[PDB]
């Protein structure tokens, strides 16, 4: 039950908020500094509108983990708790992470992809709060939205993986590893959680997701940031 | 009260999810196939961004009816139930249906119209959960947003009903019949429901709305899809 | 506690809904009338898409105050009550007010600014419902998002305050006074409220916020409307 050693989870949540939140703040600073590695002024002058999704996803996640930190240190149940409804926080963060990939890579069908992940996460929120055997009904519906989304999105990334120069491809390889290697790791964790098989307790479930958000938001956002800097440093700083 | 024969409503909800959800899936397949009846590749190559609203509205509604199916078969009240808050589901579906009309017909004031329907539905959600005599206060406020919206939107459709060729006008006539003939049928049903006059019980209220969503989303979405195909088959496949 | 003389607050809420709601309705009428003071037809023909934020913010606020009026006159606690969760209503209105400034003045970073105010208000909603000493944790996180937002947004406004002619600058001065003089007055009120210091009771807290919304939405929206009319009357009606 809710015997999760909140001081440990509150301390863990505080670290995630600082590192995830701090990483987002750093990315905002780098946005309004230049185009690529060189301090070349932006064509519009301030920054492209679509370059802030990597920074915003970490800032929003860092803020949400700050809310988690308050909830844990408050002793457990709180009127405004992101820990009560699992995957509810990811509803407002995954679209930003996804939009970072779509706009950075110029992947079409940006409207369909965003809806496919929002509904995927909402099915997770509904699956979590359902105490009956129908919790896997919502889970199945979520996978129906997710599997075509991941496979369809993967195909688009492969198409545009070729145009980029080999130097940028190395950075895009590690972004793909996190995006296509860690995102499908959340539904797997659901099956093995206390709601599913039972091999992962709630306290350990929070800790693992804390590390997943570090890679999915901070590490992934920084990789996208440096991929973008490398992309601009080669495309619009000296030609081609 | 809540004596609604959930097995009947769950079975009905399952049919709606498959047909509405399946219709949305079919429309997605047709999008990435060609411009019109002929398999002419799209100008952008994949598809226009605004052609997915018809498909997304049915997919979202089909997913929501899947959630309704779980709620009904679970025995009634569920922690994640779309049946507890009536008209809450339409908040996330009507804008998609409306945006299908606005972008397909290129009707201006797309920002005002979307807000007018979202507030209209929210007043319905508030009107439903209010047990006091003020439930008609929210209903009246909803109609204040709806009547100018329907009349103002109707005027715009009449303006652009003339430019389209007679073959496309026939398809637009039936889209207008559903959009301007069934949408005002929901507020009428509210007055005659158990909350209003009392002539429609809750069980019958769900069944009627199930059929309305079949016409408002599946039939309407398909009519828009074929109107779009007919429009493209005449405008950007052979000239004018 | 909840001894707030609801008939007084309901009567006050009704006045705000009519004046704020009515002002938004008036601004919609002026939009589809002409460009500036003269009745010059719009370049697009109907209206720019970004000119409706001033009208929509008042219409949404007027509608929400109508919901508040029902909640107060119903006797207090209501299933659909905007008065139970303070600052929840501002989540759906402040972005519209902010977007009015951003699009009217063409301030870049429109995506970052909107997120900075939505998270700022959500921290206020969480801060309000928290009964523990951590209510100031959410408040502090909200100020962390707000102070950089207000200072960063202020710098942008100063940059574009110079290009406009002196006649338009006078109208922009009073918009800045409300935007940068009243917005920071809400967090100050939180500290002195019954949740903070204790010098402002809940009944007086509602009355003060009623007057703040009159200036922040109605007066501010009208100033933006006339600033826009003055701007168009000088830029795209006779040249420069
Ligand atoms: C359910 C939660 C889902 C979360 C997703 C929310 C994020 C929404 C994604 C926004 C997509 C916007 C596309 C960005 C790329 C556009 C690039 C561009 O040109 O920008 C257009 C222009 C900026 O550039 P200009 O100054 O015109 O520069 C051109 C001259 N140099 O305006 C824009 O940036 C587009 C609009 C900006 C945002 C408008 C508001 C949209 C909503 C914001 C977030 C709120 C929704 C999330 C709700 C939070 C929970 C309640
Ligand atoms: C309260 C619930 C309300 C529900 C409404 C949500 C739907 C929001 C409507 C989105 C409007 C977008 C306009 C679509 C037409 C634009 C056509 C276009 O050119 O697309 C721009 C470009 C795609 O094309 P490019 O690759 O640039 O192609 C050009 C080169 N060939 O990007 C776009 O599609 C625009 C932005 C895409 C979506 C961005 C995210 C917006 C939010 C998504 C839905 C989430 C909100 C609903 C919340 C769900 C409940 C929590
Ligand atoms: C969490 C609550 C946050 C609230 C914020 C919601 C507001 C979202 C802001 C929308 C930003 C749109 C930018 C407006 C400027 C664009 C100007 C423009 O050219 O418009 C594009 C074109 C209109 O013009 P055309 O007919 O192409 O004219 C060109 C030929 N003369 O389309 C548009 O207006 C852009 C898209 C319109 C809105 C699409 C739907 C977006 C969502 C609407 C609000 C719903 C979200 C709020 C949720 C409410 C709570 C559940
Ligand atoms: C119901 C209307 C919902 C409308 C949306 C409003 C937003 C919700 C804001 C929080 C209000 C919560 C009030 C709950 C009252 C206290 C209940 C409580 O104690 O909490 C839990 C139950 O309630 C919750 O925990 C509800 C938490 C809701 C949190 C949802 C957060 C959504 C915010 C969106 C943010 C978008 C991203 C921006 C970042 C924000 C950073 C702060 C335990 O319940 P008890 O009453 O003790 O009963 C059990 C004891 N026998
Ligand atoms: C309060 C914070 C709200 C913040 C938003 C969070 C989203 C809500 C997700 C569901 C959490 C529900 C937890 C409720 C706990 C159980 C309560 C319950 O049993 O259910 C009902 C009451 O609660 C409900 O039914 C609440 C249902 C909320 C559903 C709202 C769905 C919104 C989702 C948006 C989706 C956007 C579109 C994507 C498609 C999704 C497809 C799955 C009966 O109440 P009891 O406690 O039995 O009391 C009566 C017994 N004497
Ligand atoms: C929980 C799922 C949330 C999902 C979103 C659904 C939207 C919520 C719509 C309102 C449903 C409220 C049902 C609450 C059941 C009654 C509870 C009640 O009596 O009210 C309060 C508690 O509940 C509330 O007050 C919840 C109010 C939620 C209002 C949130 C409004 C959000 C709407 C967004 C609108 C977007 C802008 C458009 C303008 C709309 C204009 C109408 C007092 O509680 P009692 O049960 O008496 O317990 C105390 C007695 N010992
Ligand atoms: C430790 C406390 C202050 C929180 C710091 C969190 C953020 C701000 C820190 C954590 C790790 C940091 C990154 C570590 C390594 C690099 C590589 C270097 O070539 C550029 C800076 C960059 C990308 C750093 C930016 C700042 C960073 C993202
Ligand atoms: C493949 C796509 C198109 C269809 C997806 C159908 C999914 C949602 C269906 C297939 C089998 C179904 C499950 C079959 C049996 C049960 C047992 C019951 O006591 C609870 C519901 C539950 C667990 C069902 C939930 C819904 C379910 C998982
Ligand atoms: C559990 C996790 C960490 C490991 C799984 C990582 C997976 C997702 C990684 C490992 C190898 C990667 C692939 C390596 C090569 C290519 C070819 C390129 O043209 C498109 C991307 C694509 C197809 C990558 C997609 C992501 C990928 C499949
Ligand atoms: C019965 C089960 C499989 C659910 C099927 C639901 C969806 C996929 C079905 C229901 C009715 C079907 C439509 C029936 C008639 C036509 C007209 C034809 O000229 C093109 C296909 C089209 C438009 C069909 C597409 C698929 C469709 C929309
Ligand atoms: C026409 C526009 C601009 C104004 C709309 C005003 C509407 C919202 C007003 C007009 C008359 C009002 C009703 C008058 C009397 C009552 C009885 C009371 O016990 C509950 C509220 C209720 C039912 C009111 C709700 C609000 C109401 C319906
Ligand atoms: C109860 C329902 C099914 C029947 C009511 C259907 C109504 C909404 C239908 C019946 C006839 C239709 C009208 C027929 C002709 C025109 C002229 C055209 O230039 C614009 C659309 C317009 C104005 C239609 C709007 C929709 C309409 C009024
Ligand atoms: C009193 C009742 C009807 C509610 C009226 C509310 C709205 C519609 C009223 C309140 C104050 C009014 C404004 C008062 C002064 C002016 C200045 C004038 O040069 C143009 C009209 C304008 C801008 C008015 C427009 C209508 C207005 C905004
Ligand atoms: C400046 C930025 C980057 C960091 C902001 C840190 C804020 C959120 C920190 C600084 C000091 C903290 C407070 C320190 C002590 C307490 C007492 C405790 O019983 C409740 C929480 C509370 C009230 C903390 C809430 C969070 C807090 C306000
Ligand atoms: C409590 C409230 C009502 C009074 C405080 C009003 C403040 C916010 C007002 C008073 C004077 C105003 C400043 C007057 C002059 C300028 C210079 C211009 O180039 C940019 C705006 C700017 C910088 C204004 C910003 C808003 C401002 C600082
Ligand atoms: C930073 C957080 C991220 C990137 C979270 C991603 C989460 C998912 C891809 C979750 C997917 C799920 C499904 C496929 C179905 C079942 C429920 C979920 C929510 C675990
Ligand atoms: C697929 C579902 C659709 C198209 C639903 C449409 C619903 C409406 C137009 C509802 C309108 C209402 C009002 C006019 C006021 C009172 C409340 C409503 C919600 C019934
Ligand atoms: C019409 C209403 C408006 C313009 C409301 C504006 C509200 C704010 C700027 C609120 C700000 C807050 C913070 C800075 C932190 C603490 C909580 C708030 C919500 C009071
Ligand atoms: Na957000
Ligand atoms: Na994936
Ligand atoms: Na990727
Ligand atoms: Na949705
Ligand atoms: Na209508
Ligand atoms: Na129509
Ligand atoms: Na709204
Ligand atoms: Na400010
Ligand atoms: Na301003």
């Amino acid at each position: 039950i809710h015997d999760m050693d909140y001081p440990l989870l509150g301390a863990m949540a505080a670290i995630c908020s600082v590192f995830i939140g701090g990483s987002g703040a750093w990315m905002l600073y780098r946005l309004d500094l230049g185009l690529g590695y060189s301090c070349k002024p932006h064509h519009s002058g301030y920054a492209p509108e679509a370059n802030s999704f990597s920074a915003l996803s970490c800032l929003v996640s860092g803020t949400i983990y700050a809310a988690k930190t308050f909830d844990f240190f408050d002793g457990g149940g709180t009127p405004f708790s992101f820990n009560w409804y699992w995957y509810l926080d990811y509803v407002f963060t995954c679209p930003l992470i996804l939009l970072d990939v779509l706009y950075t890579l110029e992947i079409p069908h940006k409207l369909r992809f965003v809806f496919a992940v929002i509904i995927t996460l909402w099915c997770g929120v509904a699956a979590f709060v359902t105490p009956s055997a129908f919790r896997f009904g919502y889970y199945a519906v979520g996978c129906v939205w997710f599997v075509p989304f991941s496979f369809s999105l993967l195909r688009h990334v492969k198409q545009r993986y070729q145009v980029y120069p080999p130097k940028c491809q190395k950075l895009l390889f590690w972004a793909c590893t996190i995006f296509f290697g860690f995102w499908p790791l959340f539904p797997i964790l659901f099956l093995f959680s206390w709601l599913g098989t039972g091999h992962i307790d709630q306290q350990a479930f929070t800790i693992i997701h804390a590390f997943l958000d570090l890679f999915c938001k901070t590490v992934f956002g920084l990789i996208m940031t440096f991929f973008r800097l490398e992309l601009e440093e080669h495309t619009e700083v000296l030609g081609l």
